């Protein structure tokens, strides 16, 4: 393509100019701008002989010559940073803050990392570790790392209560060399879907971890899921180990089983999965696993101890975790 930077320069612009402007009439410009440079049959050396042309202004013709010189166009850069859509999307980077907060603080002058670091009173708690260690959960978790936390809560838990199950999920259980994050599944017999509600069976467990030092920090702390900061123990270290993600779920025993599936997951195995018992007449669920009758009314939870037993009743083999990507 002869010009082509120069069109797409100018669509983008257009665009911007009808959506975030409104100026419809400036927009109608850009658009008769770029028509024009696309019918010209020749590359566009300057943007001289860019202006000669049948509805491209010498303002317009003062852009392409530089896009030409630079290879870009600073008021597309002060534009497509601004984008009230960009910020968003960016403050949602920060643990505790979502497109609701995000939209606040954006379109009331907050949008930076600095902006952030410059009014706390306006966030809460989660909002504000989530900040003091953006950087920090921004970073990996070697596999290495991982097994030592997988350890620390393992040998923890079993020492409160034997009977306890703990297993964690994510991109760790699938056997890969890197995680966001450590996500921890935990049930225990006296809990069933028929039983109480029994959240002392968490706090019981984040507490001890707490108190020896792993959990660093509470950002929500719930009935059934606790969220926070942990770290790996050092000596002299100077950032020794960085603070990572660590999530608990505590499950009703007797589907324990389907959220742990679910939470090892990869989504489009969780995708392909449902979608497999669907079409053998079954619905799968972060909970349970149903028949699904005539219409789509489902019927009553089957009996699941095992992955084994969910893969058993679509007529799958038992996929290893390492194994559904």
């Amino acid at each position: 393509t002869l010009n082509g930077g120069i069109t797409d320069m100018l669509v983008e612009l257009a665009n911007f100019e009808k959506n975030v402007s409104q100026a419809i009439h400036k927009y109608n410009a850009y658009r008769k701008a770029a028509s024009v440079i696309a019918k010209y049959p020749h590359k566009i050396k300057s943007g001289a002989e860019a202006k000669k042309l049948p509805g491209v202004g010498t303002k317009i013709a003062e852009k392409i010559d530089e896009f030409l010189a630079t290879g870009k166009l600073r008021k597309l850069e002060k534009i497509r940073q601004d984008d009230t859509s960009s910020s968003i999307n960016f403050l949602t980077r920060v643990t505790g803050i979502g497109p609701s907060a995000a939209r606040k603080l954006v379109d009331e002058g907050i949008k930076t990392l600095e902006d952030l670091r410059k009014n706390e009173d306006k966030l809460n708690h989660h909002q504000r570790i989530g900040l003091k260690y953006f950087e920090d959960f921004e970073k990996r978790i070697p596999r290495e790392e991982m097994l030592q936390m997988q350890d620390i809560v393992l040998n923890e838990v079993k020492k409160l209560d034997p009977e306890y199950i703990a297993t964690v999920c994510g991109s760790f259980r699938r056997g890969a060399e890197s995680s966001g994050d450590m996500d921890v599944l935990l049930t225990h017999p006296n809990f069933t879907s028929e039983s109480s509600k029994q959240p002392k069976l968490l706090h019981r467990v984040v507490e001890q971890l707490q108190k020896v030092r792993f959990i660093t920090d509470t950002l929500s702390k719930g009935e059934t899921k606790f969220m926070g900061v942990c770290q790996l123990p050092s000596e002299n270290d100077e950032n020794e180990y960085p603070h990572r993600r660590i999530d608990i779920r505590l499950i009703p025993k007797d589907q324990y089983y389907c959220g742990v599936l679910y939470f090892t997951g990869s989504d489009i195995f969780n995708k392909n999965m449902r979608a497999h018992a669907l079409e053998k007449g079954f619905t799968i669920n972060e909970y349970t696993i149903r028949p699904l009758g005539v219409t789509g009314v489902a019927g009553e939870p089957l009996p699941v101890d095992s992955e084994q037993d969910i893969f058993d009743y679509i007529q799958w083999r038992y996929r290893e975790p390492k194994d559904r990507s």
